[PDB]
């Protein structure tokens, strides 16, 4: 199926040529470089990274002249180490000979600190480490939506605290709606298991899949959604039938929340007749556990969330909180999807906080602007050697040496290099074996991803 | 496998519990909106058709395996078992749609239909807005093709004006993304669309992608040199840079090699390491196997300047047919580094301003030519635009399309949608959209040698 021989930059390929005669050991070290602040990353995903593609018997004879050919062809010239890869198959039985250590998945770790290291086992193997990292690199990618993820859930605990005085219903604040805006199916399905990582609600079951599969999980319901009208399925009643819609879709989903847009025609006839009183009877009758989620009009973010707000508490009955901000009846809720980022959620949470509005009354959606646009440049996603064996000499290629990280007495992290980890100076590394010679050595439990990225 | 009954945004699921009763017919295209990237490159569905939706694709045990997560996922039974059931004993597991688009690398203006889908059995009303999903992700190498195409428009102008042909064109932008994009498979599927336009590219899952669901009578595709970075000269030490560079030089001489030139000393590797020391190793390379220096970090025009430089003054540089300074044919430079469609403007500016051919120099992209993207570069959209009920039909950025639509060319070649099937008059050429799909068949395929000639570039 899947070829590791072939999972590499081109380039690195011919590594195994270029370095200094008996030249041992290449360790090398992934971390978050420093240069909305992301002062803390939540270090998720390689373990997925690990089980896909790097345990077990990842070469074969097979998979060996697949590459060969491949290669022939790709550089006009034989330039492929088939003997060291062969090495790895006969002496190995094709398990990598190479040591993976990292921080426990869901980790937060402050920028500027090693998270995992990359290293050959076998001195043959030196070449193997640069080869590997295209693979493990790309551990950025769910890094980086867990963290973006995390910082828009502190915004929301921020906000939802100081409105409601408490953080009940925070894991489903925000929800994950960038299956069509990733660029791959893979893709949705790595970057769903990293926003459900601080939440669960989520439109790309793909991600609990992936859960279920590499992490595992006890918690009850991992990932949730709730069934959504939107114009293309409202409109085809017709302009004259928008109520019978309404009824229909409320009365097919009364025993779970339901979503309906109220821009087909005209929110304030949506909200105001239609919801209003039409088919007033049959809001006001649902459960707080099945309310009625109206998605709000085309425009701006906060202005829209406002508008819609004003007109319900127009004809709904609207209280205040223990914190003295306008709380919409249980049966009744609004969720903005529509241009909703790290950004703009502050701008628009801000505003509701400034309007008397309770943050209890929104929930919010993203799309693209959480699974897509994101790069390895916003966290600095960096990867490099920085300690080699050359002739029986230690050299330094950045952070220099050997490292491990560390908490010190005052709650502070610190990454020690040249080796100065092993002076026990705070404490014990901590880094954890998570790979080694072929097996994944320490696994985590997704239960215990999300304790470890839970908001301080 | 993969479960295409997993592979739709959850709130499409519930969609057959929505719609008015007998509604036979949903109809919904695909276009890159403009407001108020002239034309785009249609690439990539091709890849999504053969690769999930052909064939036998449901399943019982798939129907089961939905059932059971969507039970979980809403708190509820709102899962259609009865309708995929219905594909499954009717059509023995083939989807029945079909889907119509443009051919695969075609250049098409923004503000045209591409792509249409619909269902094909009135009970399966329900299928094309759950389909959308795996459909519209083709936003992805639309855009990688279109980004890559634009920036070899750039390129093309500035080597004719500066050399007086297009002479190798195909390898003047390599793609360096691996690293930089979100997963296994985006980093083929990226590398494909670029190959659309080039031949360069260090990941191979590209061209596997190519051989597997287009075909090629090209028997090189994609290629790769050898490179030799820090992480790998450093390795020698500094004062053994002049023997690292040798080692490499030597191994690899059949073939072009790239080699960083800034580990240490960058005046003193160029002027006297490949100068006075190894220039005998040098200018013996044949001009298929040029020595490639690749610059160090910064502003990447005044590298490039400075670089060329140095090299300018301990090699000799002659002057092409067009008047422009040229390096010998066994020494070349690379940029790779902060390389994007804005910079690469300006940096063939700035050669051309210095007198430099840029026939000297290629240029490579990473995440900013892979994942630097998105659906709104493109304004990609996704949209129902024809709806059947009771046997009756029903209906910032530009206006959305409505009704059956048809792409055509005026009797002048401008491109014109039509909208609410006024296309079937045929006042203008017949649909230029041909069926790709249709019920669970590829009826139309495109071998990579046509993509790329329907992406070439306009002579004008």
């Amino acid at each position: 199926e899947f070829n590791i021989l072939l999972a590499t930059d081109s380039y690195k390929v011919t590594h195994y040529k270029q370095y200094p005669p008996n030249t041992s050991k290449v360790y090398s070290y992934f971390e978050c470089r420093e240069k909305v602040k992301y002062e803390e990353t939540v270090f998720y995903g390689l373990q997925y990274i690990l089980n896909k593609y790097l345990k077990g018997k990842v070469v074969t004879k097979e998979k060996i002249q697949e590459a060969k050919e491949v290669y022939r062809e790709h550089f006009q010239d034989d330039v492929f180490n088939e003997r060291g890869w062969n090495y790895i198959l006969e002496k190995y039985d094709g398990h990598l000979p190479i040591e993976v250590k990292a921080v426990p998945e869901g980790s937060v770790i402050p920028r500027g600190n090693v998270l995992f290291t990359v290293e050959n086992t076998d001195p043959e193997c030196y070449w193997l480490t640069n080869w590997i990292e295209t693979i493990l690199v790309q551990s950025w990618y769910p890094i980086t939506v867990a963290t973006n993820s995390r910082e828009q859930k502190k915004i929301l605990a921020k906000y939802l605290l100081e409105t409601s005085g408490n953080l009940d219903g925070l894991e489903y604040k925000l929800h994950d709606f960038g299956y069509r805006g990733v660029s791959s199916q893979e893709t949705a399905g790595i970057g769903a298991s990293a926003h459900l990582v601080n939440f669960k609600g989520t439109d790309t079951v793909a991600g609990i899949a992936l859960i279920k599969k590499y992490y595992g999980t006890k918690d009850p319901v991992p990932g949730y959604s709730v069934p959504a009208a939107e114009h293309s399925t409202i409109t085809a009643w017709g302009k004259d039938h928008e109520k019978d819609a309404f009824e229909h879709i409320v009365t097919q989903f009364s025993s779970v929340p339901v979503s309906v847009v109220s821009d087909s025609y005209d929110i304030y006839n949506a909200c105001e007749k239609i919801w209003g009183e039409d088919l007033r009877h049959l809001i006001v009758s649902r459960s707080t556990e099945a309310p009625l989620i109206i998605r709000p009009d085309s425009g701006n973010p906060l202005d829209t969330v406002l508008k819609v707000l004003d007109i319900l508490g127009k004809k709904f009955p609207v209280s205040e909180n223990s914190k003295g901000y306008k709380l919409l009846p249980p049966y009744l809720r609004v969720i903005q999807g529509d241009g909703v980022d790290i950004n703009t959620l502050q701008e628009i949470v801000e505003g509701m906080k400034q309007k008397k509005w309770s943050i209890e009354n929104v929930s919010f959606g993203s799309g693209g602007a959480l699974l897509q646009k994101l790069t390895r440049d916003l966290l600095n996603c960096s990867f490099k050697c920085s300690y080699v064996v050359t002739n029986g000499l230690g050299v330094n290629v950045s952070k220099k040496g050997r490292l491990s990280l560390h908490r010190t007495p005052a709650g502070t992290f610190v990454t020690l290099e040249e080796g100065k980890g092993d002076l026990e100076e705070y404490g014990h590394d901590l880094l954890h074996t998570v790979f080694k010679n072929g097996k994944v050595t320490k696994s985590y439990s997704f239960d215990e991803v999300r304790k470890n990225a839970q908001l301080n």
